[PDB]
DNA sequence: GCTGATGCGTG
DNA sequence: GTCGGAC
DNA sequence: GTCCGACCACGCATCAGC
């Protein structure tokens, strides 16, 4: 029965093309065929119908089992503030589907470890969940050997496609094409068509049959924003769903609001080419430079009560990260604050000199520190935003707005707590001139955003409002000395290369990076064919990549291409230019990725490590 | 008790 | 993080 | 333009095997 349900037909009726007896529980077969579905298509307005198709049938039938399928179609275990970690890799999964022949009998791997892994009762989407939020919760001694019996116990109640969905869900990729947006859109769908709540049989199945084209597609864009614009202020479909079920999704604003404790999805930016394409985009509209800083972001959360929260970019619960933080509080507010968000950059700050160190000496910092003195990196805090201030949102308020309130009501502490650098102008010349005195002190780039016009503080608008202007979107010659296989969109063709420099002095090849981007498919092609007859079974005596990943086709060393980065970084497991630095660590690529071919090269006259050397040198640190 | 392998997050 | 593909 | 999944380096934290 549960193998031909098709979420995928013409006037799809929740109840009628259901495959799960009412008020009975979804089950995982139910699921996994809309999977196969939904990977089948590639337009996405096919799969949010799809999936919605679903979730009809669930808000009818089984209504208490919708969180558990849309978590599982996200291919998350929870709140991301929450934390729970699953903890398996492909190791554990191949130890998992032997014991259902040999590890090395499961060592195919196709690129997708589903396939290689295609009496009991039949499997639950609720009993699945609850199944991976078990083994995320194992921790301690033999706690694999614990997780591997769980997921042994799954695959063998796994029917059809229900073990390739399941390896491929714990392996930690999907690939279905549908994320997070599409999952937002696939749920508002289907609670406007099919309204929540409803005595069963559901007085209404399809609430847009009376509309017409213009109608029903106009409505259901408008429900769809009020239900991404509140999942931008509360991210946490825990805190949504419950109240979505009580109340419609017209109401949902009104309970899920914007609150301090609770993480919101920050303003993300786009990359702008130069200052040509900035002027352009925001004609006419006043715009403010700020320095990007060079470290990881911090939203800093002041609860009435005095309790204070932190968190990432991701909405990961940071408090233990930063004990400093939560003592520095009170330091950087005025008297009458007493609830705020701020939207702060945390970068490495040496006390002593008074300087920003770079992005590495932030990672080497401890992620659960309840020993505050223990903590050598120090952090300075660079305020650049405030979406809330004393019981009151400013999420619909422009960045002048929040600006002017973030400054009258924030105390700059220099060394702890210091504004962001800004300059508002529209002199070509300025601009160059704070671009250039940006990397002079010590940071990425030239962030760019608007005052007034469409400068207010909200996602579902437009996510990536800001401009990024990096240096590096205004470059290195490299031979390969090696391809790796592709996995997913990649499979059956090559995925990434490693590439490497010539050290004059060793008078070897060393390896400096892997590349595995900014490629077109037709230039990828154009590298196979090339890169073809140069596959060796060994590595040849001149080639050095020391703890670098093996390649999976040693290629003969007679291909130069052009590479660009954003940084040099001392790599604890490349060789390249090794000792002419670090004593025992190499150099690497920050953000590589692939330019062109430089036919006109040959190995011999490539970048040199010398040359890495001077390099990293000048790089302001 | 240590180490290598690795998961997973940060960019 | 950068990047291209498909729509 | 949006959304998605390819891919990059590197650091802490965890744990099987020893």
């Amino acid at each position: 029965d549960p193998s031909g349900y098709n979420p995928a037909k013409n006037n799809y009726h929740p109840v009628e093309d259901a495959c799960w007896k009412p008020g009975q529980k979804v089950p995982y077969l139910a699921v996994a065929r809309t999977f196969e579905k939904i990977e089948e298509v590639s337009a996405r307005l096919r799969m949010v119908e799809t999936l919605s198709n679903l979730l009809r049938s669930v808000v009818a039938l089984s209504p208490p089992d919708l969180l558990p399928v849309l978590y599982l179609s996200l291919n998350h275990l929870g709140p991301p503030q929450q934390g729970l970690e699953l903890g398996v890799g492909d190791g554990v999964l191949l130890k998992a589907v032997a014991q259902a022949r040999q590890l090395e009998s499961v060592r195919a791997e196709a690129g997708d470890v589903g396939l290689v892994a295609e009496p009991p009762p039949p499997l639950t989407a609720s009993g699945v969940f609850s199944k991976f939020r078990d083994i995320a919760r194992l921790t301690g001694s033999a706690s694999t050997a614990k997780k591997i019996d769980i997921i042994k116990g799954l695959f063998v109640a796994c029917r059809h496609s229900e073990a390739r969905f399941i390896a491929r869900s714990l392996s930690g990729r999907l690939r279905l094409g549908l994320a997070e947006q599409s999952v937002l859109a696939a749920l508002s769908q289907a609670v406007s068509l099919t309204p929540p709540g409803q005595e069963f049989p559901p007085a209404m199945v399809d609430a847009g049959k009376g509309k017409t084209a213009e109608a029903r597609k106009t409505w259901l864009e408008e429900q769809g924003m009020i239900l991404k614009q509140t999942f931008c202020e509360v991210p946490d479909l825990d805190r949504i769903i419950p109240v979505l079920l009580e109340h419609g999704l017209e109401r949902l604003p009104e309970h899920c609001k914007l609150s301090p404790g609770i993480p919101l999805k920050p303003m993300l930016a786009h990359p702008t080419r130069g200052i040509s394409e900035v002027l352009k985009r925001f004609e006419e509209a006043a715009f403010t430079c700020e320095y990007k800083y060079d470290g990881q972001r911090a939203q800093i959360h002041a609860l009435e009560g005095g309790e204070v929260k932190i968190f990432s970019r991701n909405q990961e619960d940071n408090t233990g990260k930063y004990p400093d933080i939560i003592s520095r509080i009170p330091k950087i507010k005025l008297p009458s604050v007493t609830s705020f968000i701020l939207d702060t950059e945390a970068v490495a700050w040496d006390r002593e000199k008074k300087q920003i160190q770079p992005f590495q000496v932030l990672t080497t910092r401890k992620r659960k520190e309840v020993d505050a003195s223990e903590i050598q990196v120090q952090v300075c805090l660079y305020a650049f935003d405030l979406i809330y201030l004393n019981g009151e949102s400013l999420v619909r308020e422009p960045l002048s707005r929040r600006r002017q309130l973030l400054r009258e009501n924030f105390v700059e502490t220099e060394g702890e707590f210091v504004f962001a650098t800004s300059l508002d102008t529209k002199d070509i010349e300025q601009i160059a001139e704070f671009l250039e005195q940006s990397v002079k002190d010590s940071c990425e780039g030239l962030m760019v955003k608007t005052l007034d016009v469409d400068a207010t503080y909200e996602i579902a608008k437009r996510s990536h409002n800001w401009l990024k202007l990096k240096k590096d979107y205004l470059t290195l010659d490299l031979v390969v000395i090696g391809a790796y296989l592709g996995r997913g969109k990649r499979a059956g063709r090559y995925g990434g290369f490693l590439l490497a420099s010539y050290d004059e002095d060793s008078e070897e090849l060393q390896a400096i990076c892997k590349l595995g981007t900014g490629f077109s498919d037709e230039e990828l092609e154009e590298h196979h064919q090339s890169l073809k007859a140069l596959v060796l079974p060994s590595p040849r005596p001149y080639v050095r990549i020391d703890g670098a990943v093996i390649p999976d086709h040693w290629l003969d060393p007679s291909a130069v291409w052009e590479v660009k980065c954003a940084d040099l970084s001392l790599s604890p497991i490349y060789p390249a230019a090794r000792g002419l630095v670090d004593s025992d660590k190499g150099i690497s690529l920050r953000f590589p990725r692939f330019i062109r071919v430089r036919e006109d090269k040959q190995p011999e006259q490539a970048t040199t490590s010398a040359q890495v050397a001077c390099l990293y040198r000048k790089q302001s640190q």
